[PDB]
């Protein structure tokens, strides 16, 4: 129950990145896997933050095994990974399930 946009394909990924560019809003992405406990531990927080920052920050989810072409091009190797995209390109990242660092990352880019 939040505002996260699920990415199903490279085409969908490219469209969302272009939307963030056109809107001048930052995108935060959770690259996640069903088999990762840490991903499960932080997924509820990602969803809550998508509500708290609705209208300000765009939240995407990429299941790395469902959309392997996007995970590979993004250079993912540990789960969860969070990226921030601005102007169609990567601007920031976090790897791991630190709730404090995720909250701070979203706050930073919402305030920038």
């Amino acid at each position: 129950g939040g505002s996260v946009i699920v990415i199903d394909s490279k085409a969908a990924w490219d469209a969302q990145l272009a939307k963030g560019k056109e809107e001048h809003k930052p995108i935060v992405v959770d690259f996640t896997a069903t088999w990762s406990g840490p991903c499960k531990m932080i997924a509820p927080l990602f969803e809550t933050l998508s509500n708290d920052y609705a209208g300000k920050v765009i939240f995407l989810k990429v299941d790395v095994d469902a959309v392997a072409a996007v995970a590979e091009a993004a250079g993912i190797t540990a789960m969860p990974t969070f990226h921030v995209y601005k102007d169609g390109v990567k601007a920031d990242d976090l790897v791991g399930a630190s709730q404090d660092k995720l909250k701070a990352l979203v706050a930073k880019h919402a305030a920038a």
